[PDB]
């Protein structure tokens, strides 16, 4: 735990739509003061410790609503320890891990178990979505809603147990369960029709370029449209994950603020960064579900971040070993790591005018905290937890085998040089990462607290 008063002195702060020179005083685990302007040379406000931040940008730490840290049961790929270290190195100070582990997080015992793993091993603050299945409605009703961000349903991509296809079950969940429902929307019936066409016409060895043709725009839109109708029918709280298409944007609104919406959306950095033009170069290293699709889709998603149709930005960090990423679009695993570099990638798009720094902070910190009703995080406000990231906009960072932290040991950004680097990351006032190196000691971490 931190017990010291630590002054982050003369940073360029971005918070709540404003960017301004200022200093932030940390007192133990909390932000105690924000001091606008440039403190004169001699003035350290009686801090116990000072970090000189001139030239650095200071943001609230990113809060990521969708990661897959592969624990329990898939730990050859990753662990909560390994990936939360990668997260802090990327300026992500809170994460929400998904229930598709082995065993899946579909009963209360499993959720409590993951919370203990977090307490014992995470380097960032932690939360865990509860999983819905065709068979666990009774478990869902007994979920303490303070202890999870919501319920995750896989309406596609998943198989058997984790695939919620039972229509009576979906109606029952939406109509009976009082929590936020996050959905993965791809219509498997459409994907299968497309798979049949492409296999019949082009054969069994279909490469990556068939991936967005099989897991098509219409397969995403049809699933999302059906989820939206069901949520409207029940006045349910629905949060559609990882939007990948322009077409889906018509299902969302930007006439009201996120806090008022019953139906919200998330986009992930890879869908904001990559397009299908990148398949030639990167191949399976950018194979994801939902698939990376057209340049025009990427353009529409960027616009929707700016206009508000997309509520938040996340990663869908989902490591696999490279031996699992091998083969055809039918054999290779979908998913890859992103959390160590996603903030740098967003900041690179800000250098290009695609987003403002203010929007990126809103979408990665402010709005995730608002949307999931997370207590005392996501904002640089007095009394909030000191989850903070300092970035250096004039110190490039090149991604290499040597500096990748994810256990899987590769990155879709391998070889890329970002203009920005992460200079420092604080988690609950504990310095967790500084100048390319994880701290000697794990920071104090907490479960995220919801409502
Ligand atoms: C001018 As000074 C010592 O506050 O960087
Ligand atoms: C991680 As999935 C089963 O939503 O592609
Ligand atoms: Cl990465
Ligand atoms: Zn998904
Ligand atoms: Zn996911």
């Amino acid at each position: 735990s931190n017990a010291m008063k630590i002054l982050l002195r003369n940073a360029l702060i971005t918070n709540e739509g404003k960017t301004f020179p200022g200093s932030v005083m940390i007192d133990g685990a909390f932000i105690s003061r924000i001091i606008e302007g440039e403190l004169p040379a001699d003035d350290n406000l009686s801090a116990d410790e000072v970090i000189e931040c001139s030239g650095l940008r200071l943001f609230p730490g990113c809060i990521d609503d969708q990661v897959h840290f592969r624990e329990p049961g898939l730990t050859h790929k990753a662990t909560i320890a390994s990936e939360s270290r990668a997260a802090v190195a990327g300026g992500v100070t809170s994460f929400m891990d998904m229930p598709n582990t082995n065993p899946p997080t579909t009963m209360w015992e499993r959720l409590l178990e993951k919370r203990q793993i977090g307490a014992d091993t995470a380097w960032a603050n932690y939360g865990f979505f509860f999983g819905g299945t065709n068979d666990n409605i009774d478990e869902i009703k007994r979920v303490d809603k303070h202890l999870v961000p919501g319920l995750k349903l896989f309406l596609g991509s998943s198989t058997g147990n984790m695939l919620v296809d039972n229509k009576e079950t979906l109606e029952k969940i939406f109509g009976e369960c009082d929590l936020l429902i996050a959905t993965h929307c791809e219509k498997e019936e459409i994907i299968r029709a497309n798979k049949e066409h492409y296999k019949a016409k082009y054969g069994n060895d279909l490469d990556i370029h068939f991936h967005p043709l099989i897991r098509s725009e219409e397969a995403c839109y049809r699933s999302s449209a059906e989820a939206v109708e069901l949520a409207e029918r029940m006045n349910a709280r629905l949060h559609i994950l990882h939007l990948s298409t322009e077409k889906e944007l018509s299902l969302f609104r930007n006439d009201i603020p996120t806090a008022q919406k019953r139906i919200t959306s998330e986009v992930c950095v890879h869908h904001l960064w990559f397009s299908d033009t990148d398949y030639g170069r990167l191949g399976n290293r950018i194979k994801w579900n939902p698939a990376i699709k057209k340049e025009s889709d990427r353009e529409a998603l960027r616009a929707a971040v700016r206009n508000g149709r997309i509520d938040i930005i996340a990663t869908d960090h989902a490591p696999h070993l490279l031996r699992e990423k091998e083969g055809s679009c039918l054999q290779a695993a979908s998913g890859g790591p992103l959390v160590q570099h996603s903030l740098l990638a967003l900041l690179e798009l800000c250098n290009q005018g695609i987003f403002s720094i203010e929007e990126i902070v809103s979408k990665t910190a402010h709005i995730p905290a608002t949307l999931f009703a997370i207590e005392k995080r996501g904002y640089i406000r007095p009394g909030y937890y000191a989850d903070l990231v300092l970035v250096d906009p004039s110190s490039p960072h090149t991604v290499s085998a040597d500096n990748i932290l994810s256990l899987c040991g590769w990155s879709p950004f391998e070889g890329f040089t970002f203009s920005h680097s992460v200079a420092y990351t604080f988690v609950n006032g504990c310095l967790a990462y500084a100048k390319g190196r994880l701290a000697e000691s794990r920071p104090t971490v907490h479960p995220l607290f919801f409502n």
